[PDB]
C-alpha cells in the first residue's frame, strides 16, 4: 500500500507526491560520492550505518540507487534521475530532491544545499521505507541560529556537540559562542586561548564545520576596551592578536559587543568595528560578515517619538553598510516584534537587520521552562529582517522545543503556524511520549516577570476559556456540570500524564523539567479540589467543602513557595480563584 510523508522539519518549500513509495533495499548504490560535499556524504554515511544499509562496491541493478551532487558537479546521471527538477536556479543553500521508481537524487545548489537534501532524506525514510516525492527546498532567511547568550548554568561541552549536531539536522546553520562562564570572551578578552582551552574550542569548531554551522565567536570588550591614543592603538591589536589566534584554529565568523561598557560613545564603537572590518574580515578574504550589538539593542532604548536617540543616529550613520547589526524587538523580552517595528529600525540602519531574539532564555525568571514556540514573530519580517537568532535556556534540552520551530519559522516563513509547528516539535522529539509532553509543556509556554520581561504563547488557553465559561455558569445560575464533569478529566489528564512523563521520560530531559513536572501535579489535585469545592458548595454541604477547601488551600501553598512556576494564569490561578 501507499507510505505517507512523515513529519518533516523545516517544511520544505514545494513537495509534490509522485508515487506510492519503495523499500530501499538491504544496500545501495552510491553516485556521486566522490564529487559532492564532503560533509553531507559523512552525514549520510552515518545514517546509512546506524540503519544497517550497506554501501554496494559493485553496482547491482536490483539495488536502491542514490545519486548525490551540487549543481556545479559534472553527475550526468544525477540530471537522468531528477527527470526535470532542478536546484539550478535556487537561491544559496536550496536543493531539490527525487524519490521515485528504486532512486533517490539529492542535488544541492551548493554544499550547504547537499548537506541539507541529506537532512530532509534522513527525515523521509522511516523502517527503510521512503515516499516516492519531488522537493526543491530552500530557506527564507539566511543566516538561522542560536546565540549561547543566557545567564546562569552555562551548557557543557557534551550540550554544546549535541547542540551544534541537532542544528544541521533542522537547516540551522549559525551558532554565537559567547557564553559567560568562558573568560575569554570577556574578562580575559585580549588574551588567546591557553593550550590546556584548545582542544575544547577545536572541537567545537568541527563539529560545527562538519554540520554545516558558521561558529561566529563573540567577543565583548566593553569591561575595560581603551579607545584613545597609545591605548586606543594598544587594544585595537589585541582584538586582531585574538582574532588571528581564533582564525588560526578555524574560525571564520566574529561578533562584537557593546551591550556592557563604560566608555559609550557610538562613534568609537562604529570606528573599531569599522576598521576589524578593513584590517581583518575583508584582508582574509574567507570572514563571513562581521557582526555586532550595540549599546542600545531593543526599539525602547533605541528610538523616541519615532526619532534614534544619539547613540544609535551616530551608530547608524558611522558603522559600515556590510557590518551586521542585531536588536531584539520593541523590548528585551517583548510579546512580538510586527512589521512596523523592523521597518522602523531596519530605516534608521539603512540595512537588513539582525534579530536577537529572547525566547526562550528564562534566566531572568528560572523556575518557569518556556516550552512553547516562536510567537508573535511577524510573517514578513524577511522583508526587514536577512540573520535570525534565538537566545535560549540553560537547559539545552528542553530548549530543542522552542529551536525546533524557530528552523521552521526561519526557513519557512511564508508558510509558519506556530500551532502547528509546535505539535510537530514535540511529535519529532518525544515519540511514543510525545502525547503525553503536550499536556505538560502546554502549561509552560508563557513568560512573565509582571516587571519588564514579557513573551510567548498564553499558557493552556482552551482550558482558561472553560474555566472562564465556569464562572460565567454558575454566576448566572445556569447549569453547570456537564463542564464540571469535564474539567475533572482534563485535571486527571494532567495528572495522568506528568506521573507518566516522570515514570518515562530520559534522564537528559527529566533533569531539566522534574521539578515543573511535581509543581504541575499539585496545582492540578488543587484544581481537583477546587472543583469539590464548587460541588459541595452546590450541595450546601460545609463538611465536604472545608475538607475540599483545606485540601486547595495546601497544595497552593506548596506551589506557591516552590522554586518551580509553570501555569500561572491557568492551573495556579484557577485555584486562587476558587478560593475567593
Ligand atoms: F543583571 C544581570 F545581568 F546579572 C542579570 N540580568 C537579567 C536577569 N538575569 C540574570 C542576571
Amino acid at each position: 500500500n501507499q507510505v505517507l510523508v512523515p513529519n518533516l522539519n523545516p517544511t520544505p518549500e514545494n513537495l509534490e507526491v509522485v508515487g506510492d513509495g519503495f523499500k530501499i533495499t538491504s544496500s545501495i548504490n552510491l553516485v556521486g560520492e566522490e564529487e559532492a560535499d564532503e560533509n553531507a556524504v559523512n552525514a549520510l554515511r552515518e545514517f546509512l550505518t546506524a540503519n544497517n544499509i550497506e554501501i554496494n562496491s559493485e553496482n547491482d541493478p536490483n539495488s536502491t540507487t542514490l545519486i548525490i551532487g551540487e549543481v556545479d558537479d559534472d553527475i550526468p546521471e544525477l540530471d537522468e534521475a531528477l527527470n526535470g527538477t532542478t536546484a539550478e536556479n535556487l537561491k544559496e543553500e536550496g536543493y531539490a530532491l527525487v524519490s521515485n521508481d528504486g532512486k533517490i537524487a539529492i542535488e544541492g545548489k551548493d554544499g550547504d544545499g547537499t548537506f541539507y537534501g541529506v537532512q530532509t532524506f534522513k527525515q523521509l525514510v522511516k523502517e527503510s521505507n521512503i515516499p516516492e516525492v519531488n522537493i526543491t527546498d530552500y530557506p527564507t532567511v539566511s543566516a538561522r541560529g542560536i546565540v549561547e547568550g543566557f545567564y546562569g548554568t552555562p551548557w557543557t561541552h557534551q550540550d554544546r556537540l549535541d547542540q551544534i549536531k541537532f542544528y544541521g539536522e533542522n537547516k540551522l546553520n549559525t551558532y554565537i559562542y559567547a557564553p559567560k562562564d568562558d573568560p575569554y570572551h570577556r574578562e580575559k578578552w585580549r588574551e588567546p586561548y591557553p593550550e590546556s582551552e584548545m582542544q575544547r574550542m577545536q572541537e567545537l569548531i568541527n563539529a560545527s564545520a562538519e554540520n554545516k554551522v558558521d561558529f561566529v565567536f563573540g567577543i565583548s570588550p566593553g569591561i575595560d576596551i581603551r579607545f584613545d591614543g597609545d591605548a586606543g592603538e594598544e587594544d585595537f591589536n589585541h582584538l586582531i592578536t585574538k582574532a588571528e589566534s581564533l582564525y588560526d584554529m578555524g574560525v571564520r565568523s566574529f561578533a562584537i559587543y557593546w551591550d556592557d561598557i563604560q566608555d559609550k560613545s557610538a562613534a568609537k564603537h562604529a570606528q573599531v568595528l569599522n576598521r576589524f572590518n578593513e584590517e581583518f574580515v575583508k584582508a582574509k578574504g574567507d570572514v563571513k560578515p562581521l557582526i555586532t550589538v550595540p549599546t542600545e539593542y531593543d526599539t525602547g532604548a533605541m528610538v523616541s517619538n519615532g526619532q534614534p536617540r544619539a547613540y544609535t543616529r551616530i551608530f547608524a550613520e558611522t558603522v559600515d553598510p556590510s557590518i551586521e547589526v542585531m536588536w531584539t524587538g520593541p523590548g528585551v523580552v517583548t510579546n512580538e516584534i510586527p512589521l512596523s517595528d523592523a521597518q522602523l529600525i531596519s530605516g534608521i540602519y539603512d540595512r537588513n537587520m539582525a534579530v536577537w531574539w529572547n525566547y526562550p532564555v528564562t534566566d531572568y525568571f528560572k523556575g518557569k521552562l518556556a516550552l512553547g514556540p516562536m510567537h508573535g514573530l511577524d510573517k514578513g519580517l524577511n522583508q526587514y529582517v536577512d540573520f535570525f537568532t534565538v537566545n535560549p535556556m540553560e537547559h539545552a534540552e528542553l530548549s530543542k522545543i522552542s529551536i525546533h520551530t524557530a528552523a521552521d519559522y526561519s526557513w519557512n516563513m511564508d508558510n509558519y503556524d506556530y500551532d502547528k509547528a509546535w505539535n510537530r516539535a514535540i511529535d519529532m522529539l518525544y515519540g511514543d511520549l510525545a502525547e503525553d509532553m503536550k499536556v505538560f509543556a502546554n502549561h509552560s509556554t508563557r513568560m512573565d516577570n509582571k516587571t519588564w520581561a514579557k513573551s510567548g504563547r498564553e499558557d493552556a488557553p482552551e482550558l482558561r476559556a472553560k474555566m472562564d465559561e465556569l464562572w460565567n455558569k454558575l454566576s448566572s445560575k445556569e447549569d453547570a456540570s456537564a463542564l464540571i464533569e469535564e474539567l475533572y478529566g482534563e485535571f486527571a489528564r494532567m495528572e495522568e500524564a506528568c506521573n507518566n512523563l516522570k515514570a518515562n521520560l530520559p534522564e537528559v530531559a527529566l533533569e531539566e523539567c522534574s521539578r515543573q513536572l511535581d509543581e504541575l501535579i499539585t496545582l492540578a489535585q488543587g484544581d481537583k479540589a477546587s472543583l469539590d469545592m464548587i460541588v459541595a458548595q452546590l450541595n450546601e454541604d460545609t463538611e465536604a467543602y472545608e475538607s475540599a477547601k483545606e485540601i486547595a488551600q495546601n497544595k497552593l501553598n506548596t506551589a506557591l513557595s516552590s522554586f518551580a512556576v509553570i501555569s500561572e494564569k491557568v492551573a495556579q490561578s484557577f485555584i486562587q480563584e476558587a478560593l475567593s
